[PDB]
């Protein structure tokens, strides 16, 4: 029959290796030509693969490159102005690829060009806790100076921020063996770690959601009316550059002044890690310059869009989505999501072909210009907003399929929570020792709960990835699914030019096992989504969450209980309506599973509350100087946009809120922020109520 | 059987008449325990009629009051400060009514408190024109001065807004008999004219769509946090109080400085109009004193919200709305209109009770607070926004059900002409001299359309009134229906105490048959929106009026050829839109003739397809500095809220642009708008398509 049996066991491992290998033998940088080619044999082979309809949508966005002829590097300089250290040019080219022509070398993208001098300042990770130690507790000032900060822990975006709102002239990110090299393993080509010459490319964004820099809100098309570079949305101010642990070794032994504040300062090179400022006295009068060249250029840039058609709701989308672009080989990031999502459609197509049709419309998506800041994905949903808030059921990410080979880990809405649990039991494990058990119980077993006994771990959605436009801007249900390692600071070869297929091959999953469990689960979300007859979204599993996050926010403001009184500040409009939520989510419950079964208008009308139930997280004012992050119960963290904060109107009210100056102005906006709050999980509850 | 027809003949003339003499005895002021009182009445009658459902909907919002032991007036006062003359503390009660207590006294809603003492300046209108005119050509500055306005052309909120910018102190508002007394015809009680010591009532904010001062966005209700009042929307800064044409008189006689700039200026009166500043020679030490002493209040508010359970469809809601508070009795404003409702309700309740339901649901507001900026439906709509959106089908307002007794007076979407078009040719025409013909036939020869012979003139919808939140903010296609005058300035005896039942029973609408026309059509348009298998909405209606909206912006534009060329600003994007938009509505309405009318699916995708063209219009972002106004097509007019203007974005940002300082930046903001709109427009239309 054609059932989800039958898609699933049409997904094989050796032709999601085929096509990881056809994905990664060349670079495919967002905007080059390389990556247009690409594109069009993805639009090709999805038609041949099956689909009623493949385009292109294309846009006009602006990306950010490196100068071929006027090369970015870091210098130390003596008091004459001779450079007597400079950084590399380039990352040493990995075994038979040092012929490849278009490897970008390492660069921030949407650095500003300068050549900025000066002493060095160490920040750590450069995160807010970083910044608040130096300032408030070491009283260090690192206005007028350039800062080196080791990548990890926070988006790099973050960092760069943070390091312009302290004064800093620049930014040099590295990084350290501590975070980028695994005990007892080898560098690349001889193991999965960073070599000392390895650099992390990145873009340094403070985009909010916007998308496009010079188009936020609306479509980057041939018409298109764009800010002027001074208005654009997100760039960073000062120049930025990353370097490797060789060439920051380099810069750290000769650090002075203060002494690191802890050993949570301290990573693994030989060197005191001091936090500066400057150099010791031998070499107190020597500094270090930044050259950075890179310039800033609307470029287009072109997403390829395929269409499996519903048989029974085609004015319903569910949406398997994932980038295409690379930094350079991108054999994990993305070609690993990729890969799965090609043998995707290549099993849906094969139903197809048989005479199946999904019952809703499957939209399948390769997205451009992810890693210039999700790009590709959101001028795509700001062209189709319409269709996509009052159709989209659900969007499904897809890039890397692999960050380790140890477990699965999935992020999602609290309504795909049920659904996981039920598909991931229906699946076989690829672990070792596991061997005739299921997905769900060696994911339970490697990754447990905090919460409840027997159940795996599911994390919020924080961003950096291109369900960031439907979920938080949008209010679609969203999810992910890769396998990972034990225990935000990505694998040691992530955004290097040693992320290729033989890394992959050799080191993370040479059976290609992992990338087809992953392909089962992906597959399988996008299958039930857009197969089952109720859409398989249990509201009571957001009312638990709810409840959680309401605990959460009210143990954060009871750190301030003096306050709390002065102000009149009170949590009981939130818990009343997280209980009223309870409360009609269970009668909802109750009625989806009592309702006439042959009446398919109630069935809709349910089916229709159910979609629009993450809708109704959406407030269309957004949130506080951030108008693209419009879900009240999610956003992407102030501090890191990886991590999903939760009520994060009220948590960044009250976040250092003990140093506001005027305090009442502050609670006040606590208790706004309390009202938003109450009031949205109120009408999401009220969505689920009897129409009438 | 039960169909149109039988819905139709229930309506009586004589229950209209019963209801509105019900309605008009006391005075129910929004926040009153009268108006508290008709409300709980409003509710039990419409239970005891046969809705399945009647509830209160109370919010608590900033309202505005007189002091009843500090009363507002104006003088003239001489050079040591005796009062010489003062204006009138109430308006002669009508014959009858004169022991009648709890009659508030003309003021301005909103007005602050103070005492301002200063020469005058007469404004005319107070119309941007007219301060252009006195500014620009005439060169009197304002700055300092009192101004006095007549009442007319525009809203009065646009008035005080143009009078503040221009530096007055206050605002003196009078009705001159030029504008509201219509020659050959008698004051009250011996015709409808408006007798020299009647006063129009009325609020004077600039809420551009927020509703409550305090808390825009979010319902007023028990837990909500509010704005202080200096950060309230809409607020007037400088006093202002209005008064009648014998006081009037007396402000104007002695008035000096310059003369009129010509006969427009000139109203009525036996006075030279001239403009000021102050009075002439031997009064110029005279001066004009406000006593102001008004406050806002925080106060309860109650709308009844009825419900009519749809039998297939219950989850898509077509709302019947008109308010309930008045000025004093409100004899047309409201009344005029609520008893037209409740007779709509009683007799769509007799077939309910026969066992008949509509497709669809029916939902009844009476409104509260309309008068005060129309409160009572923005906070239901803030509160209720998420199925509004989602569920929203269709909005018909119920106000004032007859403002004279010529004609038919039709503003509405463009999805409703088809549908107002056939609704009237079904109808009887109440007029003399059309006995047996239709209401289409007297309609189009009373009230000819200036485009298309043959046809009726249907107006945009413009503002100030209960639809604003349904159509400008969440894009529900909204309309409204009465009878009309021959040829925005009201008629004469508005937001008077003489505005009574006596008025309409001896003046207008002896026999209710006028009113019982409007209750036919408003109601018949309601019984097709809510019974109709296909929603009765024709999208081609849509493409027809862009293309006129497209011609006539670009007409304005043109008028600076020499600035289109230096910034090479074209519409050619614009018009693209348009014509895909034309192209894809007509193929769209060739399947709705054409698909498969056994497929309930299909169906529901064209009716949700049909649904959401008005929502597609939506710019989540919404109009510059007008948050509030999110419909890309229509807004009210920046320069009188009463009025709409097209393509709204272009229209403003074109406004008086040969004024602008930086013409670069203007005519950037011009090509912006162009954008916004281009795209909106080609979104909009591409919802139409088909879905996959
Ligand atoms: C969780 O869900 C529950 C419902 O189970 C909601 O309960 C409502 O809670 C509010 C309080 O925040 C109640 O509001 C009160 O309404 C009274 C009038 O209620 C009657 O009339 C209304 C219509 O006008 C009907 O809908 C209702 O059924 C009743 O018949 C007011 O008189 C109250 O105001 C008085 O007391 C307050 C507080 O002391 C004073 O501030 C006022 O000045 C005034 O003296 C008050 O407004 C409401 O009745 C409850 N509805 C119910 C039980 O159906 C919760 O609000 C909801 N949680 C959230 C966060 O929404
Ligand atoms: C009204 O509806 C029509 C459709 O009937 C829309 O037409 C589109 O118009 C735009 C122009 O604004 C066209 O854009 C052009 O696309 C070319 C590529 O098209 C092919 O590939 C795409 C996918 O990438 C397919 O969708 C398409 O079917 C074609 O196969 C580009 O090469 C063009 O760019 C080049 O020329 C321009 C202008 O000189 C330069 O600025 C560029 O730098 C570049 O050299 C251009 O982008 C689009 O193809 C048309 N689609 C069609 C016919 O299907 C109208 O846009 C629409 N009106 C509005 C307001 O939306
Ligand atoms: C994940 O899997 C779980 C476990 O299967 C699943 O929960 C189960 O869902 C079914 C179907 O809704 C539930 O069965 C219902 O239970 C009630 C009470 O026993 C019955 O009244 C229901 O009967 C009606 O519907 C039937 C068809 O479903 C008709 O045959 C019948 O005539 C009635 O109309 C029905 O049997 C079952 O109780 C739960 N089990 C739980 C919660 O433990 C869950 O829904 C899956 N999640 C997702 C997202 O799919
Ligand atoms: C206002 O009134 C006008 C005038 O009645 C009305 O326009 C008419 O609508 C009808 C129904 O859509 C149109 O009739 C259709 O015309 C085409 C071509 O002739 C036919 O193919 C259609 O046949 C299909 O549908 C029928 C049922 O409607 C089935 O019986 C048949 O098997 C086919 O499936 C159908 O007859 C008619 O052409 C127009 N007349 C015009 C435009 O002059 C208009 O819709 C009304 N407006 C509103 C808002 O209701
Ligand atoms: O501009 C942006 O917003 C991000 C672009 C780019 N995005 C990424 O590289 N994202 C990777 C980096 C991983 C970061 C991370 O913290 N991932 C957490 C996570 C949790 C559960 C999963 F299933 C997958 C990943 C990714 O999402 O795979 C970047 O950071 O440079
Ligand atoms: O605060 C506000 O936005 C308005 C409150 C109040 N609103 C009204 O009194 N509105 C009346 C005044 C009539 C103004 C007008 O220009 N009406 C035009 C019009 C056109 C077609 C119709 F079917 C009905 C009215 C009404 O809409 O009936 C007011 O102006 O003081
Ligand atoms: C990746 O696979 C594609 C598809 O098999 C290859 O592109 C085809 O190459 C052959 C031989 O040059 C052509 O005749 C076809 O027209 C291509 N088909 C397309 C683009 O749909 C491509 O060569 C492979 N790339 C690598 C690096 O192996
Ligand atoms: C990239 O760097 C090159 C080399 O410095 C720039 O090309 C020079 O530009 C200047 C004027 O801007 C000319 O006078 C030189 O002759 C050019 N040099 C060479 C070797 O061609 C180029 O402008 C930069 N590219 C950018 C900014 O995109
Ligand atoms: C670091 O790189 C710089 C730039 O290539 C080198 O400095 C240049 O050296 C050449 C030849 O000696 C001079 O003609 C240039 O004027 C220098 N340019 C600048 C900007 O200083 C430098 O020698 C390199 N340092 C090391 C240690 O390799
Ligand atoms: C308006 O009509 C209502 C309804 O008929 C009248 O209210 C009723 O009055 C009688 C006699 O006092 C009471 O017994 C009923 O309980 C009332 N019914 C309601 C409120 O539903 C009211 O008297 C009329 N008002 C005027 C001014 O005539
Ligand atoms: C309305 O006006 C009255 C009368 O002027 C105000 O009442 C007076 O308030 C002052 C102090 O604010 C007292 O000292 C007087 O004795 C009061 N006079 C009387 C006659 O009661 C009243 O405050 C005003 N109401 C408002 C602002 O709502
Ligand atoms: C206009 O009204 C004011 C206020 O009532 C009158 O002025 C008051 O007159 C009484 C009695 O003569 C004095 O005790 C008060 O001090 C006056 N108050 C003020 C504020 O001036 C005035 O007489 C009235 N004018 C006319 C022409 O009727
Ligand atoms: C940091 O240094 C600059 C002066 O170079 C100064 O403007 C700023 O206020 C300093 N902050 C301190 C010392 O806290
Ligand atoms: C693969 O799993 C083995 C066994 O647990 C582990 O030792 C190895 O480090 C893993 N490889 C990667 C790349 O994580
Ligand atoms: C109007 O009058 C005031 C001075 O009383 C002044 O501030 C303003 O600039 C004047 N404008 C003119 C004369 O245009
Ligand atoms: C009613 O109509 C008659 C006849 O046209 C007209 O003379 C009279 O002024 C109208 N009354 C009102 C209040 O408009
Ligand atoms: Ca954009
Ligand atoms: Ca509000
Ligand atoms: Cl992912
Ligand atoms: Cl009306
Ligand atoms: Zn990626
Ligand atoms: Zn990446
Ligand atoms: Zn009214
Ligand atoms: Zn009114």
């Amino acid at each position: 029959k054609h059932n989800m049996k039958a898609f699933l066991d049409e997904l094989k491992a050796e032709n999601i290796k085929k096509f990881l290998y056809n994905f990664t033998q060349i670079p495919h940088l967002a905007g080059t030509e390389q990556n247009f080619q690409l594109a069009k044999q993805i639009q090709s082979q999805w038609k041949e693969f099956g689909l009623d309809s493949v385009e292109l949508a294309h846009y006009d966005v602006l990306l950010s490159y490196p100068n071929k002829t006027h090369p970015n590097y870091i210098s130390i300089i003596n008091e004459d102005g001779n450079e007597i250290f400079n950084t590399s040019l380039f990352e040493p080219p990995p075994p038979g690829y040092e012929n490849v022509s278009d490897i970008v070398p390492p660069f921030s993208a949407f650095s500003p060009q300068g050549m900025p001098e000066g002493d060095l300042v160490y920040v750590n990770y450069a995160r807010t806790e970083d910044f608040f130690k130096l300032e408030r507790d070491m009283k260090i000032n690192c206005s007028g100076k350039i800062v080196i900060a080791r990548y990890g822990k926070v988006f790099r975006g973050n960092k760069v921020k943070n390091a312009q709102l302290a004064g800093a002239k620049g930014v040099i990110l590295y990084s350290d063996p501590a975070d980028y090299f695994a005990p007892g393993v080898k560098s690349y080509p001889d193991g999965w770690n960073l070599p000392g010459g390895g650099v992390q490319r990145g873009n340094i964004l403070n985009l909010n959601g916007a998308g496009d820099p010079l188009t936020p809100g609306y479509p980057a098309n041939e018409y298109a009316y764009r800010r002027g570079i001074a208005e654009a949305v997100g760039l960073p101010s000062i120049p930025v550059h990353p370097i490797g642990y060789y060439d920051a070794q380099k810069l750290l032994e000769k650090m002075g002044g203060s002494a690191p504040p802890d050993s949570s300062w301290r990573g693994s090179l030989k060197v005191p890690y001091n936090v500066g400022p400057g150099f010791t006295g031998n070499f107190s009068t020597q500094k270090v310059k930044m050259h950075i060249h890179s310039t800033n250029e609307v470029t287009r840039i072109y997403n390829v869009i395929g269409t499996l058609r519903g048989a029974v709701e085609p004015d319903r989308y569910v949406i398997l989505g994932g980038h295409r672009d690379s930094w350079v080989f991108g054999g994990i990031d993305p070609q690993s999501g990729a890969a799965v999502v090609h043998e995707i459609v290549r099993s849906f197509g094969t139903l197809k072909k048989e005479g199946w049709r999904p019952r809703r419309t499957i939209l399948f998506a390769s997205w451009d210009a992810m890693e210039f800041g999700l790009l590709g994905s959101t001028e795509w949903a700001e062209e189709n907003s319409r269709l996509l808030q009052e159709r989209g059921v659900a969007y499904i990410n897809a890039d890397s399929s692999i960050e380790g080979n140890y477990t699965l880990r999935v992020d999602c809405t609290p309504l795909m929570y049920s659904l996981v649990h039920n598909l991931t039991k229906e699946l076989k494990s690829p672990d070792e020792g596991f061997e005739g058990k299921s997905l769900y119980e060696s994911w339970t077993k490697k990754s447990p709960s905090p919460e409840f006994s027997g159940m795996p771990r599911i994390s919020k959605l924080g961003s950096g990835n291109d369900f960031e436009v439907f979920f938080q801007r949008l209010g679609i249900a969203s999810g992910r699914a890769r396998y990972t390692k034990n225990w935000f600071s990505g694998y040691p070869l992530y955004h290097s030019v040693y992320e290729t297929y033989e890394l992959v091959e050799k080191f993370y999953d040479p059976m290609f096992k992992y990338h087809l469990t992953v392909a089962q689960v992906r597959g399988g979300m996008v299958f039930e989504l857009a197969n089952s007859i109720v859409l398989p979204f249990d509201c009571r599993d957001y009312a638990v969450v709810l409840r959680k996050y309401a605990d959460k926010i009210y143990s954060i403001s009871m750190k301030h209980p003096q306050e709390m009184k002065t102000y009149s500040v009170s949590f009981d409009s939130l818990f009343s309506a997280v209980k009223n939520f309870t409360e009609i989510a269970s009668k909802f419950s109750e009625r989806l599973q009592d309702f006439d079964k042959s009446n398919p208008i109630v069935l809709r009308m349910m089916n229709d509350q159910l979609m629009f139930l993450e809708r109704a997280f959406i407030d269309p004012l957004g949130l506080p100087d951030r108008p693209f992050y419009r879900h009240v119960i999610y956003a992407p963290s102030s501090h890191n946009k990886y991590a999903g904060e939760s009520f994060p109107g009220i948590y960044d009210a009250l976040f250092d809120i003990e140093s506001k100056v005027d305090p009442s102005k502050a609670w006040g906006e606590v208790k706004r922020q309390i009202y938003v709050a109450a009031f949205t999980v109120q009408a999401a509850a009220e969505t689920l109520s009897e129409v009438a």
